[PDB]
């Protein structure tokens, strides 16, 4: 069949985890917008595989049936926002937990610095890509809404999981 790559997009209310997705997937950008999967065929590095994208959304709760599905995702993008302060000093917060479900310190993962398009930046480059450097991560900036680094992010997270099996 065609290979399947179950991604989850995490990070705080408000950084672009549905705009990013939907830009992605439905290849335009939503101005206002739910928790759900959108799935995808693309092409990375030539091969061909199937997307399977969760959006998160709702409530932070830790019950064994969250910890189970979440548990289900391959690899993260961890999204935070360039002028969004806060959301960077939440990121340690999300990438703790995916490595405590997963069980593991080797998760495939990316950091996002999402609407790069916008001026009015509070989060140097520099600072998050010494942060992913000291996870060991990428680190990618997009905007959702010119679509720069979009494919980058999303892709650079599959070819991740694919090293993560050898
Ligand atoms: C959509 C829900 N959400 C989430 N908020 C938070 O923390 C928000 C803050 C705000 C102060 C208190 N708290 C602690 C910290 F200070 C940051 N953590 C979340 C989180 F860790 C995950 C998660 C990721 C990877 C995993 F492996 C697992 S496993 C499991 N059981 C998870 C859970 N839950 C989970 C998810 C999930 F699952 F959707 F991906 C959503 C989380 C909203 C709540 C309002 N938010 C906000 O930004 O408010 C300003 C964000
Ligand atoms: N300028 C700009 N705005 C963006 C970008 N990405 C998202 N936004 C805007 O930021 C707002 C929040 O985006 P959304 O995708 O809803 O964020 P979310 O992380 O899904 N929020 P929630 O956690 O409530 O579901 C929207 O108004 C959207 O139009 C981007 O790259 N550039
Ligand atoms: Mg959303």
């Amino acid at each position: 069949g065609m290979t399947e790559y179950k991604l989850v997009v995490v990070g705080a209310d408000g950084v672009g985890k549905s705009a990013l997705t939907i830009q992605l997937i439905q290849n335009h950008f939503v101005d206002e917008y739910i928790e759900d999967s959108y799935r995808k065929q693309v092409v990375i590095d030539g091969e061909t595989c199937l997307l399977d994208i969760l959006d998160t959304a709702g409530q932070e709760e830790y019950s064994a049936m969250r910890d189970q599905y979440m548990r289900t995702g391959e690899g993260f993008l961890c999204v935070f926002a360039i002028n969004n302060t806060k959301s960077f000093e939440d990121i340690h917060h999300y990438r703790e937990q995916i490595k405590r479900v997963k069980d593991s310190d080797d998760v495939p993962m990316v950091l996002v610095g999402n609407k790069s398009d916008l001026a009015a930046r509070t989060v140097e480059s520099r600072q998050a890509q010494d942060l992913a450097r000291s996870y060991g991560i990428p680190y990618i900036e997009t905007s959702a809404k010119t679509r720069q680094g979009v494919e980058d992010a999303f892709y650079t997270l599959v070819r991740e999981i694919r090293q993560h099996k050898l």
